[PDB]
């Protein structure tokens, strides 16, 4: 696949960052070769339409490498894009969860019933997204897909998800 | 009425984080994909209309910032480069205070010009820090824009000589 073949040639690694053990995987360049980004929203996209079809009513993007993705999936679906945020960043009345450090969301972000795909740049143990789907459920949205370009496999995430649905562009241990 | 779509989303919230203060709310442009398409499309036509073929990158500023570059890079044919708060970004790095910001040495060369994105100027240091760290890459800051401009704290005559552009001004 020669569009998914443009993503994974700007992803880099970085062993032993922040801190030893963990091997950094950088997505900086497939933000800043836009054929690359251009690649990443459409493979996602065509996932999604080709999953849930007329039925997802928002993307949420999660703080803060989702955000690099969250509002161009949407408006290649013709959708919005909804926030989470770590804790103490919005207004209003919120709700927060533990990822981990706590995330948040407007208590008005969702009606009870919309049905909303998460994304992030990377799924490790999945706490992240966790959180995220905790915090849709308590509006009471329906969580139909959680999706990534990068999956670290080892780490169970896909597991720790279940039963939402996931997927991920690209795959490493 | 394209400025209208995007003024009429604007959520303003007072005395967040502290008293006194209003919090201008961008989260009502996302969740609108019109509203969204209309900020986008006139940040694009400013950018376009007033740098011809000089921009190279755009830059998004951690975190907020990251929602409108990437979106606005794709509509002008151009990568996003990122800048971030210190501690994120791997490999060899330069930093600035103002909390401290940070970019890659490698996300850009000298010479390259570049147009910086963020929500809201506000005092304009996180946009200074931004533009100091890319003049010390030896790139050139053509132009700083945000949606939202706070014009009684002053930030576009920080940023000067460095340009600046917004879309919607409060006091
Ligand atoms: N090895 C890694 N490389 C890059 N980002 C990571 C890595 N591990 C975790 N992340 C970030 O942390 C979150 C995923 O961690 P987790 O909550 O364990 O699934 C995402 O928001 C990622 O941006
Ligand atoms: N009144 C405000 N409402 C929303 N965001 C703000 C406000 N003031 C500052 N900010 C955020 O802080 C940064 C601008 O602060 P400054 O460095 O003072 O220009 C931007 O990233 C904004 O997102
Ligand atoms: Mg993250
Ligand atoms: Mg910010």
């Amino acid at each position: 696949d020669s569009e998914l073949q443009l993503v994974e040639q700007r992803i880099r690694s970085f062993p032993d960052f922040p801190t030893p053990g963990v091997v950094f995987r950088d997505i900086s360049p497939v933000l800043k070769d836009p054929a690359s980004f251009r690649a990443a929203i459409g493979l996602l996209a065509r996932h999604l339409k080709a999953t849930h079809g007329g039925r997802i009513d928002y993307i949420a993007g999660l703080d803060s490498r989702g955000f690099l993705f969250g509002p161009s999936l949407a408006q290649e679906l013709g959708l919005g894009c909804v926030l989470i945020r770590k804790r103490g960043k919005l207004p209003g009345p919120t709700l927060w969860a533990s990822y981990s450090a706590e995330l948040e969301i407007q208590k008005d972000a969702l009606e009870p019933g919309q049905r909303v795909v998460v994304v992030d740049d990377l799924l490790a143990t999945g706490g992240t997204m966790n959180a995220a789907c905790e915090l849709l459920g308590r509006l009471q949205a329906e969580v139909l897909e959680c999706v990534s370009l990068v999956e670290l496999t080892s780490l169970k995430g896909r597991e720790k998800l279940a039963p939402v649905p996931f997927f991920s562009l690209l795959q490493y241990e």
